[PDB]
């Protein structure tokens, strides 16, 4: 994980109770926090798996007047039309790549890995796990967007992760990112992925945040893939 990406502290943990044979990685959005999600996740742990919330290099952004802060990537604007920050998205793509490697190298399996994320973080789970060889467990994606999502083609995408199973969430009072992007997503990832193991969940009265009954749609989601043994 490259140099402005090894800046921060290693990532926020809920250890697994067991040993881990399993791994949900967590990233997070702007503002929010790796440690705020891993109390999150505590909330849903699993004896087996382990929960990584990795934190950010702290970088001035574009949406938020320049001020310094943790962030995947910049962000210049949330309309459809905004410019996206292409070279900031494949850098950080690279690192959430060799995050998950650490993990393969550590003796768990990138099939028994979950990347998920919120808002920015989401959008960089999506576009890692269409873009990486490294065959993954699932996705959760939780109000969020698909970055450079016209460089994508316009039926499947074929390689490692074609058949991948996404649980894509968004609230219908979210005044950030709107829940036509997700809506709009989730109609891209059933053309770019097996639609078959595509669920899209949306929540009443739930802003950008995450809620409780999203927490436990996202249980569902990540134990059922990631069982015992
Ligand atoms: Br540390
Ligand atoms: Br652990
Ligand atoms: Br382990
Ligand atoms: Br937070
Ligand atoms: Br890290
Ligand atoms: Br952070
Ligand atoms: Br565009
Ligand atoms: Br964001
Ligand atoms: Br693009
Ligand atoms: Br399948
Ligand atoms: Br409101
Ligand atoms: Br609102
Ligand atoms: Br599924
Ligand atoms: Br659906
Ligand atoms: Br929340
Ligand atoms: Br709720
Ligand atoms: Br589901
Ligand atoms: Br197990
Ligand atoms: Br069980």
């Amino acid at each position: 994980m490259d140099p402005e990406f090894m800046s921060t502290p290693l990532p926020a943990i809920v250890p697994a109770a067991r040993k881990a044979t399993a791994a949900v990685i967590f990233l997070h959005g702007l503002g929010d926090t790796g440690h705020g999600w891993a109390e999150a996740f505590a909330g849903i742990r699993s004896s087996h798996i382990k929960y990584i919330c990795p934190h950010a290099p702290v970088r001035p952004v574009t949406l938020n007047m320049n001020v310094a802060m943790p962030s995947w990537f910049d962000i210049i604007g949330l309309s459809p039309d905004s410019q996206e920050d292409e070279s900031g998205i494949k850098q950080a793509a690279e690192n959430i790549k060799a995050l998950i490697d650490q993990e393969v190298k550590n003796g768990i399996p990138s099939n028994r890995i979950i990347l998920g994320g919120f808002s920015q973080g989401g959008a960089l789970s999506l576009y890692t796990a269409l873009t990486t060889q490294q065959k993954l467990a699932g996705v959760t994606a939780l109000s969020c967007w698909l970055p450079l999502r016209a460089s994508f083609p316009q039926g499947p995408i074929g390689g490692a992760n074609r058949d991948i199973s996404i649980l894509q969430c968004h609230g219908d009072c979210d005044p950030l990112v709107p829940l036509m992007f997700g809506s709009l997503t989730v109609e891209k990832l059933k053309t770019l992925v097996n639609p078959a193991n595509v669920t899209f969940k949306t929540y009443e009265g739930m802003m950008h945040s995450s809620c409780q009954q999203e927490m436990m749609d996202v249980k569902q989601f990540i134990d059922k893939l990631l069982p015992p043994i």
